[PDB]
């Protein structure tokens, strides 16, 4: 899995 | 923004 | 899956 | 807006 | 499936 | 808007 | 099957 | 939008 | 198989 | 967005 | 196999 | 974003 | 196999 | 902003 | 950011 | 697995 | 194997 | 910023 | 910053 | 093997 915000 | 897969 | 808002 | 598929 | 709205 | 499928 | 709105 | 399968 | 989009 | 599978 | 983007 | 496997 | 990003 | 994978 | 393996 | 922020 | 990065 | 992976 | 093994 | 940085 992957994520990320900003 | 945010994203995520999986 | 995948996912993503902004 | 926001986007998934799965 | 897959969706999304903006 | 909005849609989607499956 | 398939929707939308807008 | 649209969609297919077979 | 399959695909959509929107 | 869009996905598909096979 | 499967793929899919937004 | 995207994902995919096979 | 399988890759993402995002 | 913030990430992660595994 | 992204990720894989195989 | 792998992560950050900034 | 795998690899990922952010 | 933070970063680690293991 | 970035991880991978084999 | 492995490897990382950041």
């Amino acid at each position: 899995f992957g994520t990320g915000f900003g």
